[PDB]
């Protein structure tokens, strides 16, 4: 009818073993099943997809990424977010050859996509579409595309949903303007950071598209927020060596147990992603594992994160808003 309830989706996506892991004894311990199970450790884990380290950046996207875009054309909030310890492949599947046709990831892709559709309607609809990046690190939120704000606060937005208040919003009309957006911000995230490899390992890459589009005809408006994220590494030291990444285990656990209690506080990540989780939003997250021997415990442990999100369940339903006119004309209509 209107709403409806659905699962969050988590997708499995192993890599190949890299020079180091090769160099080392290190030996591939993923065994494949059909397409949505893996073996590790004569064990088996069942996913909504898996993928081998052969599965293509254009794989991924078709089978993870091009619906988010779909719905959130349609009116749905959508999230895309991976998670999986250190070198696991986050970054590789969330942003890839930014540039490059056959090796950018999926944010590139949604870019392209959501330009692709939007030429092709009428113009009777009309998209304004703002978007904002901005990174977590140590619970502190920075604009990457003004590194002098550095500690922005989340706030309420008009219909109570959490949000960074102060983040640069910038107005895009074209993929380009997006591109050049994305490579603004991947620029600024060195000011001030003295090992960019250790930086990014440790905190959270955050990018957002807010997509309004307003039908002339129908007199409709519709807005769907986009989060895609870059989770910081889900590797431990005896615990998560992020906190937040503990409090995103936490909500997780919280939320697959059916407890009345959600954590959402404990960090400010777990605050943004509060409707991603258990909210009015259609998630997907993919988890990347290391199909290295050597890593065999994190993979476990990123696998088991994995299993228990499936679990989970969003109540979703397309986000409309109407002026006083429009509602009371279907108040009437219905009152009837
Ligand atoms: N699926 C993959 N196929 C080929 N190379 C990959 C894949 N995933 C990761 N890599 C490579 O592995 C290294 C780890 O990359 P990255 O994605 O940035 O890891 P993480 O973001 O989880 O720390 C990089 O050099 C990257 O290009
Ligand atoms: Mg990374």
């Amino acid at each position: 009818a209107d709403l409806a309830e659905c699962n969050i989706k988590v997708m499995c996506r192993f890599r190949p073993l890299n020079e180091s892991e090769v160099n080392r004894g290190d030996k591939y311990i993923a065994k494949f099943q059909g397409e949505d199970t893996v073996v590790i450790a004569s064990k088996p884990y069942a996913f909504d997809r898996v993928f081998q380290s052969s599965t293509s950046q254009e794989q991924v996207y078709n089978d993870c990424a091009k619906k988010i875009v779909k719905d959130v054309l349609e009116g749905y909030n959508g999230t895309i977010f991976a998670y999986g310890q250190t070198s696991s492949g986050k970054t590789h599947t969330m942003e890839g050859k930014l540039h490059d046709p056959e090796g950018m990831g999926i944010i590139p892709r949604i870019v392209q996509d959501i330009f692709n559709y939007i030429y092709s309607m009428d113009e009777n609809l009309e998209f304004h579409i703002k978007v904002s990046y901005f990174e977590i690190y140590l619970d502190k939120i920075r604009d990457l595309l003004d590194v002098s704000k550095t500690n922005l606060s989340v706030h309420e937005d008009k219909n109570r949903v959490p949000y960074v208040k102060g983040c640069t919003e910038r107005f895009v009309c074209s993929p380009d303007e997006v591109m050049d957006t994305i490579d603004e911000g991947k620029s600024n995230r060195h000011v001030a950071v003295t090992n960019m490899n250790e930086h990014s390992s440790r905190s959270h890459s955050i990018f957002l598209i807010n997509v309004k589009q307003e039908n002339t005809q129908t007199e409709q408006k519709l807005s769907g927020k986009l989060y895609l994220v870059d989770l910081a590494g889900s590797e431990k030291v005896a615990k998560n060596i992020n906190k937040s990444l503990s409090a995103l285990g936490n909500v997780i656990s919280a939320l697959a147990e059916g407890s009345t209690y959600v954590p959402y506080r404990d960090s400010k990540m777990t605050r943004i992603l509060q409707d991603s989780l258990g909210g009015n939003c259609r998630t997907t997250i993919v988890i990347c594992c290391s199909p290295s021997s050597y890593n065999e415990s994190e993979t476990k442990s990123t696998l088991l994160f994995g299993q228990r999100a499936k679990t989970i369940k969003n109540t979703v339903c397309v986000n409309v808003e109407l002026t006083a006119e429009q509602w009371k004309k279907k108040y009437e209509k219905e009152k009837e």
